[PDB]
């Protein structure tokens, strides 16, 4: 999937990612981070994957290893359709704004003040990114 | 500058790139391409660089070498301010839509039907990209 690299996504800014979920999707993820074998914020939108149905699984990855999962059952997404999510953060917490207006919080586990990449994975295509 | 990679920018689609020119700019470029040491379309917006003032210099790069320059004196850009450009193409030609409504044409010198990256260089920051 699309990777947007060398971004300067700093404390207090807003990153919006828009796209279209594939018609026949198991899951897709948004992945934000600041170093090559790590992902500070992984947001996995699981229509159906593993033991999860219509569940968001959130995690982080440190040197290619997944950390502790968190889940949300707020799942305002439909296969084949557009979505948009916006992410902001402070030193302690990522704030993920879902398009139904629900907010998920996830810990800023590496204590980052800036990020330099975002990429999509899975059963969706990125159509736009905005950073300001 | 920001690089957007693993895009699928196909014949007939539209790629829009928006950003803000630095307050004190010499030049910035938009660079679209499909292989690692090449740039199919380089659009250099020169406020002042070399012998050029307020000139767009267009070129392509093949295996790290620049090809023949083309110029436009249509220069609807201001240092410190937002800009947006949209690019489309067919097998023969790139069509670059400037925000004053002027269109620049530049040859599709490698005969590409799709591109997989766009990156910004120079004295500007990318704020958004849309691909559909
Ligand atoms: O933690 C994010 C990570 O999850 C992996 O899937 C896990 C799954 O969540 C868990 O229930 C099961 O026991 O193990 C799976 C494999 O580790 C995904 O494979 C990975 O891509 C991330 O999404
Ligand atoms: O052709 C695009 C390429 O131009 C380089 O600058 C040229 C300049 O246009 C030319 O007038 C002068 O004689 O040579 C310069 C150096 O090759 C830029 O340096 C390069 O970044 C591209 O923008």
């Amino acid at each position: 999937g699309v990777e947007v690299k060398n971004i300067t996504f700093k404390l207090g800014m807003y990153l919006t990612v828009g796209g279209v979920v594939n018609s026949n999707a198991n899951r897709f993820s948004i992945n934000v981070g600041e170093s090559t074998d790590s992902i500070a914020l992984h947001i996995d939108h699981r229509f159906s994957y593993g033991a999860d149905q219509n569940t968001i699984v959130l995690n982080s990855m440190v040197d290619d290893g997944w950390q502790q999962e968190q889940r949300s059952k707020n799942f305002p997404f439909t296969a084949g359709e557009h979505f948009q999510i916006t992410i902001t953060f402070d030193i302690d917490t990522f704030y993920i704004q879902l398009p139904d207006g629900h907010k998920v919080e996830f810990p800023n586990r590496h204590g980052d003040e800036a990020f330099n990449f975002i990429y999509l994975a899975g059963d969706a295509r990125l159509t736009f990114v905005r950073l300001e």
